[PDB]
């Protein structure tokens, strides 16, 4: 089909009309044309969209935001990248340079010396006012004069020094051009490096295009939204925003965003890059930056599950807003507000709500429909926290959120200090044949709990995806029972059960759990996936069963990741990896407040005395493990701050990311898309 695209100047309309005439050649009879609908700007061009009489258009962030905000209601399909397939570049980041030891952080600017690259530039003023921006004395109208009383003395480029002289204080006059040698990136810099300044609101490119040895950078560091500072290198963990450079928009709704794909893509390939010279893409003929970017190097589809807060970041979207609305709470203190849990269903609503009264107003809930929507939610700022298995602790790490309160098992006399990291997953094989490795496990027969299981299904798969390569996880074992396939596969042929049950993933199969699964390699089965507490578990006579009457540990292996082998008897360094109990996640900040709030409510409804029925109980669910497991003794303080990757292990990281190959999820790779 054709896609109407949308020009603001009439420049802008003439490339548009050679971009269709460009593609009714190099494409075929039957290949995505695109008509030309010129309007006066941008914020016309949106609403052109937004009535269909447009089908795309090409803009900056702040403009992303406002296609966003309803009625236009539009959503971000493809981006441009400026490198390589390998370094993107889709986004850069609005940071704040500062002096080594400096002695201050975000959180206490108040009465110091900045230095922006020009009042209204993004990374130079909108976004780091935008932040601080509650943070100003009332009124904060009008702006330059707020920032003035905050900021003791500053260089504000382009700004009206003569109604308000505070800004142009370290750079009189307020040069909004080269005059001056404190405007701009370069500029803005210079105005730290002479000493001028004390912070400089800038990109991250900044320091590495006026600094060029490396030892002259370690005097300067980047500060940091949770009152910290870090290497100017390391800018991608410590921004003040992430913005995106230029960005195609769509409808959110019948947008033809696909079909926006299939245009701009099998363009960037006729017409990209110094791809032809009968037309260049990215080049303006007359004049600069037309329907995209000059400097722009190819395009790059947006995950589909993206919308444009998610797409611009909590930390962009906070600072704009306020910028525009306005709005700040009259009582600070940081009392911290309540805590917004995350309900996926209705049995968790009213579970979370009969905890919400009981909180006398501590917590708070909000209703998502899926794990990953919540996920979304705790990422937006709609809702501040929850709890996730370990797979999807995972994805909320590659969102950006963090564990901070680990559920625990095991009961004790301190369970809220001393953390569990959780059982480990090892691999059992019959020690009859000693020469079988991690390696040549290859062609053999196999057994499995269960797919979709954490032990004896995605580590050990996972661990083993290499080998595997492709998505085609029986076609690595000659044979073998893992209950939950096609029914038919090479391992699922090889588990008994009715002409119904046959291999199923429930009791009604044989080979089904972590006892079944020890049967299967008592039989038909070289390895079996399981965990250290299944071996001296299913033996010693311990199960009055047929097959396991009385085996013997001691005649069965455990096989190590490195190659080598050991007995069950010191699994801990013979196991595949350690799978984690689940964990409640929030967004960086509101960690100090979440890991408060629950501690009290965990005293007053958590494993105290068996008094429920006639009060409220945290970890006891009307139907089954609602928003807590019901075997939750406590929630267990994760001490060291950590961080998805430090509480997983590394075995376990690597499990579940290469299994996501196989089995995608829409939110993960969005994550991924901003932050590979």
């Amino acid at each position: 089909k054709t896609v109407r695209w949308c020009a603001v100047s009439e420049h802008e309309a003439t490339k548009c009309q050679s971009f269709r005439d460009h593609m009714k050649s190099v494409i075929p009879s039957d290949g995505p044309s695109v008509a030309c609908v010129k309007k006066a700007s941008y914020l016309d061009c949106i609403r052109a969209i937004a009535a269909n009489e447009a089908d795309a258009v090409t803009l900056d962030a702040g403009l992303v935001y406002d296609a966003y905000l309803a009625p236009n209601n539009l959503k971000p399909v493809v981006a441009e990248f400026y490198g390589s397939k390998e370094d993107p570049q889709t986004f850069y980041y609005a940071v704040a340079v500062v002096k080594k030891d400096s002695g201050f952080q975000m959180n206490q600017l108040r009465g110091k010396k900045s230095c922006h690259t020009g009042l209204g530039r993004s990374a130079g003023w909108n976004i780091p006012i935008g932040l601080l921006y509650c943070d100003l004395p009332e009124p904060r109208k009008p702006l330059e004069k707020a920032v003035a009383n905050f900021f003791s003395g500053s260089c504000a480029p382009c700004a009206d020094g003569t109604d308000f002289p505070q800004l142009c204080q370290l750079c009189p006059g307020c040069g909004c051009s080269t005059l001056n040698q404190y405007f701009g990136y370069s500029g803005a810099f210079k105005c730290l490096k002479d000493g001028a300044g004390d912070v400089a609101f800038v990109k991250h490119s900044t320091i590495f295009e006026n600094l060029a040895n490396k030892a002259d950078r370690d005097q300067y560091e980047l500060l940091c939204l949770d009152n910290t500072r870090k290497p100017v290198d390391e800018y991608k963990d410590c921004h003040l925003a992430q913005v995106p450079s230029h960005t195609v928009v769509a409808r959110s709704m019948g947008g033809k965003e696909d079909l926006i794909w299939e245009l701009l893509n099998q363009a960037q390939e006729h017409f990209g890059k110094d791809k032809s010279k009968e037309f260049q893409l990215f080049s303006s003929p007359h004049g600069k930056d037309l329907l995209f970017k000059d400097s722009a190097h190819g395009f790059l589809k947006v995950p589909p599950r993206m919308d444009a807060k998610m797409y611009l970041g909590y930390e962009y979207v906070t600072a704009i807003r306020n910028l525009r609305e306005g709005t700040c709470p009259e009582a600070p203190t940081d009392e911290c507000k309540p805590v917004k849990w995350c309900a996926l269903s209705h049995h968790e609503r009213l579970k979370c709500d009969e905890w919400s009264v009981n909180s006398v107003g501590k917590i708070e809930c909000v209703s998502a429909e899926t794990t990953e929507d919540c996920i979304a939610k705790i990422m937006n700022g709609e809702a501040d926290a929850m709890s996730l298995d370990g797979g999807f602790v995972y994805i909320a790490g590659k969102c950006g959120l963090v564990p901070v309160l680990a559920e625990n098992y095991d009961k004790s006399d301190n369970c809220e200090d001393t953390p569990e990291a959780g059982y480990f997953a090892v691999a059992v094989v019959k020690k009859s044949a000693s020469d079988l490795t991690w390696d040549n496990l290859k062609g053999k027969k196999s057994c499995h709990t269960a797919v979709g299981r954490t032990a004896g299904w995605n580590i050990p798969m996972g661990l083993l995806y290499n080998k595997i390569n492709h998505c085609r996880f029986d076609e690595f074992f000659s044979e073998g029972c893992a209950p939950g396939s096609k029914k038919d596969s090479s391992l699922c042929k090889l588990c008994m059960g009715s002409g119904l049950n046959l291999c199923e993933p429930n009791n009604k199969e044989g080979y089904y759990g972590y006892t079944g699964a020890f049967r299967c390699l008592v039989e038909k089965g070289d390895v079996a996936f399981v965990k250290h507490q299944t071996v001296p578990q299913n033996t010693g006579g311990k199960n009055p069963d047929p097959w396991a009457k009385n085996l013997n540990e001691k005649d069965y292996e455990l096989l190590c990741l490195d190659g080598t082998r050991k007995p069950v008897e010191e699994y801990a360094n013979c196991h595949l990896a350690r799978a984690p109990n689940h964990a409640v996640v929030t967004r960086k900040d509101k960690e100090a407040c979440v890991h408060k709030i629950l501690r009290q409510q965990q005293h007053l409804f958590g494993s105290d005395v068996t008094d429920c029925s006639g009060n409220f109980c945290l970890f006891r669910s009307e139907t089954k493990d609602l928003l807590f497991r019901d075997d939750t003794v406590c929630l267990a303080k994760l001490h060291d701050r950590n961080t998805y990757e430090k509480y997983l292990g590394e075995e376990y990281v690597k499990a579940v990311g290469n299994l996501r190959k196989c089995s995608t999820s829409s939110l993960l790779e969005a994550c991924t898309f901003r932050r590979p």
